[PDB]
């Protein structure tokens, strides 16, 4: 009926009560505990009878965040949900119910530190979208408002949800905003390594690519089910921020640079059982994302070894520490060049900060945050950061972001 | 019923099995994950204080069988009267007597079991000292100082663990007060600040509160508290000859060693209860020897702990207005840096991070080869800086609780009636 958690730095003590509310898996049973694993048909779209209750926790959820549970608003929406679900099989939100649903969908990711911002969500309703053009169209007007000339603002575009798993809109980019990566003959990898198979597909599909170390890939878009489609974001609404180092004077001769905007595109938003297959969202870069994975990864760009050499460090043993050394100038050049082109970027330490406080503020009005300590911790120093020595329960909330199948591993090409 | 682990960096797909033999819960459910969660569960495998036969004996039916399997036995003549051995020992004395051969396939599984412990490729190489024979805080005093001479071994460290006499009925417990054997004093200043180590101004306290006449430094190696049947513990000051302590040097800021800074070379766990077939030894201190970074970012760097980021920071010149400068991450760089080159050039033994996640890797390769598993706690295991470009961040695992097994106890202070 209640659960703790402690702060073993602080020694504050929260009380969950709100974990009651968690109704799906985590992956962990009673005996072993999966809390380390990433991921624990499209014929599976909900019966009837499966949206039934679906559709009414989260109408009832609603209704009671507004303070209007039990009011005859509340019973004749849940009378109108249900005819639809007779009449359709499915049924479909108000603005106000999407709006409260993707912002609920942040604000339950447990994998998520930056919440401490998701009631600041601005959710574009694209459920009106029918054609790839359409969500070329929708798509750019969320990159131009998010990017908001670096001022960024998290957004939301949600098209419309799942059918019967046969017309799916998706965004076949797993972000919106990506740079390509190539292999070379010779086994090199040009770019970015992580995107080669997703360079190949659009490739294969028409894409003539520049053959650089940056190149921002396309969008590849499916809309109901269709072929996916190529469309070349417009280069003036890629916002660009060019890496260099506030003492090393060769930091820029590495010729780095990354994009402003972090827009994932690859997840499910799941409001009230409907499934929206194709919901980019969008916010602003933690320093680490881009300083300590997107660089230093050896799956990605890989550039400590570049790095600590310019460095002039000892690579002949890791206990010279020249890898965690070079890690960090690289990390204090993320921020240094997003501070100084005026484009939002928070480091690892306020974004933390930030979210113990988010926590703790949750715990306070909610009954509890679900926190996923494995992804919270940011991947550098981390123990001088606070969620570290902060205790997390983790579960399930819904409406919720999901995972979704990759579209090339299930699509249907007409 | 037969889960998959995922290297992310190396897409190596592990199969557990093992995790069928798991006993005691996690605490997870279905519903909710506690894996950050420090004490999950409080499921023990024995009620309170001493057991009936039907508790104890099934215990030690287990562990007893599992031996004798271990040893491609099981159902031979030593192990049916092994068993009968037990029962009719349970039956006369409400407890059993491990074997020297059984306690030392138990300590040496316990430390095999420890999810937490990243450490574990050296399991199998343990130096178990039986001291089951024990019976007064100076006999706890030798042993300690045995172990401690013989686990520091002139700097070329060697794991060990010495294991006082079981508990019985929960009066005459055996317990090194001490959480570790070698750990620094902690004082509250006058001034609201703290001298020392602060995680141990408590039991600094408890051994002034007991006649230790504090030095009052920074690096006070602090006494023993031993407590031997039950009985009022005893201080005893470890003599310093053999508490190897290392001068930490930087091989670059000269200014470094000005900070005035050591460590002792010798982690030694002694607040751990050991589980073997039901029978707990409340008394069973261990050692093995430093990852850089749990003295570096831990002991130094914690805001709670000695916290000398900023001295460090100054000292570095560094832009410390804002966090984005990352004058932290820097800092604690060097500091580990400093840890590491002053462990190995006084040829003290230390492992660093990357070579001891990379070595854990490899155990698991080795456990899920021949073991069908082995249990790992990714909280535990990445270290505390530097997660992601260690292998061991990109490795998912599988927690899960098998016995034998090193559990937490609680303090004796609270528990102890004293006379
Ligand atoms: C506004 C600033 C934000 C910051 C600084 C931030 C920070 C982060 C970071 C560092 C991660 C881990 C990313 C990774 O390791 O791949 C993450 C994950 C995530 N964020 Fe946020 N985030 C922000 C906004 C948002 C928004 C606007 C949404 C949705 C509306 C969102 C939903 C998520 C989800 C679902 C995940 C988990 C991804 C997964 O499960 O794989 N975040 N965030
Ligand atoms: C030989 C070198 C060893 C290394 C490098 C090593 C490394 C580590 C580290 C870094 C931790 C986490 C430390 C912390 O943050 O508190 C740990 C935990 C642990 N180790 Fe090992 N260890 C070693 C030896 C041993 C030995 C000999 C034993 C038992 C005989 C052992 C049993 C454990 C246990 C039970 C834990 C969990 C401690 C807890 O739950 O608080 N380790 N180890
Ligand atoms: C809204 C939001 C904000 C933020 N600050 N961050 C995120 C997550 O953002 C990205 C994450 C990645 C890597 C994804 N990662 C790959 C390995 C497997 C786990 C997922 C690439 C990108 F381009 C991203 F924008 C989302
Ligand atoms: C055998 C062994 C080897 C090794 N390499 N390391 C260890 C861990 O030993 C220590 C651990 C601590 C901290 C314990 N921690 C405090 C915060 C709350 C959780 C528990 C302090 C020390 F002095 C230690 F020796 C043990
Ligand atoms: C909240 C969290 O469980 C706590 O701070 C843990 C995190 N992981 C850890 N990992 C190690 N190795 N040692 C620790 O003390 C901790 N502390
Ligand atoms: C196996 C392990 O869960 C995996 O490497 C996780 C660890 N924590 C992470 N944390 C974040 N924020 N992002 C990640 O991709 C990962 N990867
Ligand atoms: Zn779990």
């Amino acid at each position: 009926r209640f659960l703790k958690v402690k702060n073993w730095e602080t020694e504050v003590v929260l009380t969950d009560t709100l974990h009651l509310k968690s109704t799906l898996e985590t992956g962990c049973t009673e005996y072993i505990c999966m809390g380390s694993i990433m991921h624990p048909r499209p014929e599976d779209v909900a019966t009837k009878d499966q949206l039934f209750p679906l559709a009414k926790e989260f109408i009832d959820q609603y209704y009671s965040s507004i303070k209007r549970f039990g009011s005859k608003a509340h019973m004749e929406r849940l009378e109108e949900v249900n005819k639809e679900i007779d009449t359709t099989s499915t049924y479909q939100l108000k603005d106000t119910e999407l709006i409260y649903g993707a912002k609920h969908a942040w604000r339950n990711a447990s994998r998520c530190v930056g919440r401490i911002q998701w009631s600041k969500l601005q959710v574009f309703d694209a459920r009106d979208c029918t054609t790839a053009h359409g969500m070329f169209n929708y798509i750019c007007n969320h990159v131009k408002y998010a990017t908001n000339k670096g001022n960024l603002r998290s957004a939301i575009t949600i098209f419309p949800q799942r059918t019967d798993g046969k017309h799916d809109f998706r965004v076949w980019n797993s972000q919106l905003i990506r740079y390509a990566g190539y292999k070379q003959p010779d086994g090199s990898t040009l770019g970015d390594p992580a995107n080669v198979q997703f360079t190949e597909i659009c490739i294969q599909q028409g894409w003539k690519p520049p053959r650089g170390r940056f190149d921002v890939l396309p969008l590849l878009l499916q809309a109901n089910g269709n072929d996916p489609e190529l469309f070349q974001i417009p280069p003036e609404l890629v916002l660009e921020v060019p890496i260099r180092h506030p003492k090393f004077e060769w930091f820029k001769d590495l010729g780095l640079k990354w994009y402003g905007l972090p827009a994932v595109s690859n997840m499910l938003l799941e409001i009230g059982g409907l499934e929206f297959s194709a919901c980019p969202f969008s916010g602003w870069y933690m320093g680490t994302e881009i300083g300590v994975r997107d660089y230093c990864d050896n799956s990605r760009y890989n550039i400590l070894e570049e790095v600590a050499k310019k460095m002039n460090l000892d690579m002949r043993k890791t206990s010279s520490l020249w890898k965690d050394q070079a890690l960090v100038e690289i990390n204090i050049a993320v921020l240094y060049s997003f501070q100084s082109d005026k484009v939002t970027i928070v480091d690892h330490h306020s974004a933390t900060e930030s979210f113990i406080k988010h926590m703790e503020n949750e715990y306070r009005c909610r009954g509890g945050c679900p926190a996923d300590w494995v992804w919270i911790v940011p991947p550098m120093s981390g123990s001088i950061t606070p969620v570290f020595h902060q205790e997390m329960l983790n579960y399930r909330l819904t409406p919720s972001f999901e995972y979704q199948p990759d579209p090339w591993n299930t699509h249907v090409w007409k």
